């Protein structure tokens, strides 16, 4: 079957960062891949349908005219009810594999708009973010060690509420272009729209499924016999049965649990798109207490202000994502036991030399 | 068939660290692929099924009215027993794939939500500690040699009695920051909750495996014969047998098969994952004799006191497995000859110089 | 099928140069791929058509002359209608597969036309332009840094405003092998010739497309019975049908999808041609802003007039999608901080002395 | 089949160490590979049997009447013979295949036991062993090379039989850390449980399979023709044959076959198990004669008292396998010349110092 | 099929050393493959047999009766020749594949018992030996080089026949170790006892071939048509016929080609092993003229005497296999000008200078 081409092409598992949260991947398998799972098994593996449509020809039809007979109605699947002459169609029966393809190659459409318009910025973005954050570790630990060595020479207001402002407002320590950067980038608004488009229309095309399923589905639901018409044609001059009924649908049970499925799927799945889009509208700030206190990391947490809608909360969202890969996997993560003023202060600084790394 | 391809995908067997206990993989092991194996073998390979069903039509029927017959039976599995009218549906028999293939999906659950929700704290916790650890060689073998040595030029009290205080409570034999950061990890409650939840999902699935096959199974269990109706439609107004009987249901042993080693494995597996879960409630303090007199182990065996469920008995229970990597795959396990108050002191230390390593 | 094998060895996705634009490429798979896509799901996978065609023969022929009948009617499919004696042919039917090849094949041409006939020149010009280009990192911070240095030990005119053309106007900030390179290259038309050819190749094709779907489809299209004749040969002195009426062909949906699908996705796919036909009509001014302070740079925002249709164009604009590759993607990409006389040009220099790489 | 895909992922052919003896592996290979080949050569390649059950219907009987004759007698193996109503089943005939991978799973168990069970704590005691056997080489003749040096220069006791005790007990030519191990590795019993254990798991399965082919194979056996009922349900009230006698056994010489070679090969692989667990009742001192002489290998040869069921034997017996890795595999091997007291003593010096190695 | 598997597996084709000569594997690849390609030859490809039995039926019988008919004929292979009632059996037919599976399987059996019991042993000795024989190099032309440079000095006697004693009875010319090493090997006779029942077992499986093929074929071979019966049971009370005759075999000439070339191959490959017996019956003293005069190599040519039924004998033959590998492969080989008493020594020595390698 196509299915297993289809996923093995598309939704298959810079140099080391990372550019999706777990979440939005996960999203993108459950959303992709289950249409494809549903369409290989309905038309493959177990059910080897064989014919979809079966019917009861007279006795004296030969072989070759009950094929003839049984091949013209699948191609002209309508119910000649005798209720005028109303000959309901039933197509989606036909369609499904079709409907089953088109929505997953549907829902792949988002990605490729993420991966084409919101991932070279961001991913320059963050390069130079991390690049440049990776040098606020020797900044207080290499710098600002002289605090404590000191502080045993003398006593208080001189030694440790005098000197923080003559050391930490020093050409040294100061990070002026990471704060122009950071203070552009609030003001952008341009890969904040992705993300919302992104969400958008994965929204969007769940919708449109539930409309496509309530309307085209859902009636010819428990249908399962229809009489049809042969004589409608070149035909009409023979002697034989003017309403062959009862053509049966072999394969309703396969629609009827296919149906379902892509429901509930769509309908849990609702809920995880809601949540990652509201992720967008607060400010985050479950680690800002240690942040504050950092060099580099406290125009981070400065900058948190006003509406939470700019390019600097996908920046942070990506960042924390991040933040620990092999060289921030350190101090700041292990940075855990300072979270429960003349003795808050110096309790930090051996927490700090403590890891010395080498 | 699907299930191959459903266990190369999942299913299938830091850089060095192990986060997964040998009992939980094999857990997992038998209880995800064991549906599949049993969808594999009995849709598949030796049994050729071919139709599950076979009529006696009358033999006035031609071929295409008996298979139309076979296959309007298939879809509409009801037994129009004369006792009114109690059409019991036979829906096992065509559901049992799909069930087996929800049970093999649902059995994955918990291994996603341990791969998503614990991993990364517990990689960082056993990543900080580990480094930490690997410190202690050389702090009571390069720092403590010189006792023995001292020991031969004097005699008793203040050469083996006196300096045991002064050498052991020193800046070079201490690690306050590793005593903080396991104090501070004590009291969380978060990464056994995902523990809990992993054994219990799968002791509540189990459970529910257990009520389907006891209400949809087991009453169709001795049934073979069922007689159908194909008149109760459009074929009302036709001539032949208003009650098609003896439909027999070919593939019966098969279905009783598969119920009996479904429910067989999980009873076997019952038990595993109820001493998993017990596997918490204990300290666990085998090793504890040799670890006090270690520098850095001794806090690890100083703090199991009061409740056994937090954070830091999962740490140790993963923190043991990792204990024979390579470079504590030495000494440390080499000192099983100290498994057996003066002599005892100097004979540890006899052993300790021994594994000099190089 | 030939799809899975065409789609394998064509359309298969110097050493880090970037020779292609993303929307080219997009547009390359989209063209080339969808009929052989189309070809895979029509002949092959889910609708398996067996036998594109079906005859209601009489009861009294056995089944060699039936399968007869069956098969001297695929390969004459000829309408014999009543209305002198017009035999209208109905070959797009069979012809359609090897149609949808065809077409493959074709779109396939401009591709092969712009990897051979463009690629080694423009490759050849981009490493020059980039190797001459990447040199201009160490010629303003490493050539010119001795501006605000001095500028502090002076004031105004003589340190900012006169030493200004003494230094710019120097040997070694001048490029003049560059210069000439680029306006020998502003006066060759050669390279965009090649674009240009590509791109209306596409679209002639596109329109051949389009004639050929609306002369020869659109008329067999809701035609699905026709009467053929066997008795035209050496079969005219029996006795059996004349005209044996009502020959079907099965597959009439999926010609009718097919012809839909090929339409709609071409007529999705032209403006973006269009599009990128006009991306060369104009002079790309959106960075020139900061190219013309930076030495090497000024020369190419210098030469920008007259009509945009030369081979500059071109250099340029595969120059811009290359820019960022590792070295280049630094400071000049890092450069979004100048994007709002004597303080502005005092704040374009302290910028650049802080991204001194090492 | 499955028998392809179950010999490949599992029976499949530290870093160095060989922790399975030849014969337990060629042991495992012919109890597990086998059921799977005859499996494999059963059902499928050379015999296609088809329908493993004929039957002989009235010729008043339809095709599909047939088809349900023959196809409701293989899932209702009961022979009703007319000797009250003893109705014997058949059911081994269907059962076989489910036997024969029950079996091929059941015979892998002792291999993951002893994976499990006791491949660390053997690995760890063989590497530690190993890292002290190494330095063995450089101690008798580095160190005790002043002797036929220093015979030469003196005559007799005081230079050859007066030196050999104040050199041989001296501090560079002890290994009392080794001496420790090894005395207490053999006290404990632990890792003798697990070779037991394992052996004793496959004579007990190879018991199991005896009773099981004796007890429901042997009876049905040469019996090719058994007489079932259709009539026995809804089918009661019909006019046709009630016993439709000579339903003929088509595949009794694949099952004959399979239970004669299945009884043959377990039969000749009986008497390894038992001489492999003989291995461990004696102590090997076939080369104790050269051990004894080496500095580190005299403790070796030393603990050889009490009885041979203890952790030591196995340490020994999996260390003869390798001791001819790359460094012992050296004088160690070539001294096959010393295998034939004033002389003796001497004579196997120059021996030593011979084989230099560098 | 099998075959091809099996082959892939078995009949598959330290570090450096040849444990095997040619002509053993030419035999081992002629004796194994072969029954396999006759195998794969027969049951698969060109012959499609089908049915290897067709049967006469009366044509009264039905289809599904013919096929009763026809399958219970091949698992009952009784020819009832009314010569008392002497129903000889043709059971050869039925069995062949399995048998050229078991001559396959049997055939292997000498090549597993070399390779375990042997080899190890045999790679010892020809590494000490080899690695010994490497050192003779720098002892015959950077040892005795000073022979001719001093002849040139002085004339005769007491310069070309007086110091060709002083100089080869020297320590630094002796190989004792070596001396030692090859005495107490050529005592040994336990690896010749593996070649010799290596050859064996492969000359015991061929006359077992032969008497398999001789006493069950050669019988039934040129009958073709046996005649059975189906009324020999619970089909007795019957009208139909008793004597069902002509029951033809169709695959007779594959039979009688498979017999033929089996034996044939055989009756070819029979001497070859007979040679490689004999070839250990001698002493090899073919360049023994140039062994003895070299320092290392003569004493392989001195121990040539006695019985040649010994170790040294097969240790001598698998060496001058390898003794061409990259180091050896040189002036040994290139010394063949020199096979054609005082000018001959001068000859032999001035060519050996020549060949200096560096």
């Amino acid at each position: 079957s196509l299915a297993h081409t289809a996923a093995e092409y598309m939704l298959s598992d810079l140099k080391g960062l990372r550019l999706e949260l777990p979440l939005d991947r996960i999203v993108k398998f459950v959303a992709v891949g289950s249409p494809l799972l549903l369409m290989s098994l309905a038309f493959a593996q177990e059910f080897s349908s064989g014919s979809p449509i079966s019917c009861f020809s007279p006795s004296n039809f030969s072989i070759r005219q009950a094929a003839y007979v049984d091949s013209s109605c699948w191609d002209s699947l309508l119910h000649h009810k005798q209720d005028q002459d109303k000959m309901k169609s039933l197509w989606p029966h036909k369609a499904l594999p079709y409907s089953l393809l088109a929505l997953a190659l549907l829902m792949y459409l988002p990605v490729l708009l993420w991966q084409y318009a919101a991932v070279p910025a961001l991913s320059s973005d963050l390069l130079f973010i991390i690049s440049e954050l990776d040098k606020s570790y020797n900044r207080s630990i290499r710098l600002v060690q002289h605090m404590l060595k000191i502080r045993q020479k003398s006593s208080d207001p001189y030694v440790f509420w005098n000197e923080l402002e003559k050391a930490r407002k020093e050409r040294y320590f100061e990070f002026p272009l990471l704060e122009r950067y950071l203070a552009c980038k609030q003001r952008s608004h341009s890969l904040v729209a992705t993300y919302l488009l992104r969400n958008s229309l994965l929204l969007i095309f769940t919708s449109a499924t539930y409309l496509y399923l309530g309307h085209f589905h859902l009636d010819v639901f428990f249908q399962e016999e229809f009489s049809c018409s042969i004589k409608t044609g070149l035909l009409s001059d023979e002697t034989h049965v003017p309403n062959l009924i009862t053509c049966r649908l072999t394969s309703l049970s396969i629609f009827q649990i296919v149906s379902l499925s892509s429901v509930a799927i769509y309908t849990i799945l609702v809920p995880v798109i809601i949540y990652n889009l509201t992720r967008l509208c607060r400010w985050d700030k479950r680690l800002l207490s240690v942040y504050e206190m950092l060099p580099a990391f406290d125009l981070l947490s400065r900058k948190m202000l006003g509406c939470p809608i700019n390019d600097l909360n996908v920046i942070l969202l990506f960042l924390r994502a991040n933040i620990s890969e092999l060289i921030s996997f350190s101090w700041l993560s292990v940075l855990c036991v300072l979270k429960d003023h003349n003795i808050d202060t110096v309790v930090d600084f051996m927490t700090l030399l403590a890891g010395l790394e080498p």
